[PDB]
């Protein structure tokens, strides 16, 4: 069946393994160590297709490395997370793009911005700020609460359908 190399970047602390595990297993994990570099897999229906996920959880001390770089050329589409209460890990989403496209050596590939724990009150980055860097960058915008589900699902399958889209 159609498999699909997705790969979940950003800086630490924003939710990428909370956001993986909660897609692939359906649980909030709230304690699991950053420095964890991992592949995850699920079966999946999108749109009426049955699908195989294959995701890269990603960690710091990895960002270069060889085998890092094994991934992302063959990634098919990114996920640039930033938390919606850290003003810190959103300045730091153009590394990870920019990160991208050098590896991809393309402007046309698959990726979505995900501004996660929304669930949270303490707000310091706006959704029209996301909005606006997501449409320079061309790319969908999705806000995320690995802890409540919300925008899961969406986050990944918009992802999916870019990525089924551009090939
Ligand atoms: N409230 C809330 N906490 C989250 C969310 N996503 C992740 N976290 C928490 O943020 C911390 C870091 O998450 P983690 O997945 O380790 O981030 P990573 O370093 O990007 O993999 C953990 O304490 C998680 O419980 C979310 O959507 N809501
Ligand atoms: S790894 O051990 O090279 C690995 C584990 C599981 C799946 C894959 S993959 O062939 O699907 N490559 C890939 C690339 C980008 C994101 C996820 C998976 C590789
Ligand atoms: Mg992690």
């Amino acid at each position: 069946m159609t498999e699909y190399k997705l790969v979940v970047v950003g800086a630490g602390g924003v939710g990428k393994s909370a956001l993986t595990i909660q897609l692939i297993q359906n649980h909030f994990v709230d304690e699991y160590d950053p420095t964890i570099e991992d592949s995850y897999r699920k079966q999946v229906v999108i749109d009426g297709e049955t699908c195989l996920l294959d995701i890269l959880d990603t960690a710091g001390q990895e960002e270069y490395s060889a085998m890092r770089d094994q991934y992302m050329r063959t990634g098919e589409g990114f996920l640039c997370v930033f938390a919606i209460n850290n003003t810190k890990s959103f300045e730091d989403i153009h590394h990870y793009r920019e990160q991208i496209k050098r590896v991809k050596d393309s402007e046309d590939v698959p990726m979505v911005l995900v501004g996660n724990k929304s669930d949270l009150p303490s707000r310091t980055v706006d959704t029209k700020q996301a909005q606006d860097l997501a449409r320079s960058y061309g790319i969908p915008f999705i806000e995320t609460s690995a802890k409540t589900r919300q925008g899961v699902d969406d986050a990944f399958y918009t992802l999916v359908r870019e990525i089924r889209k551009h090939k």
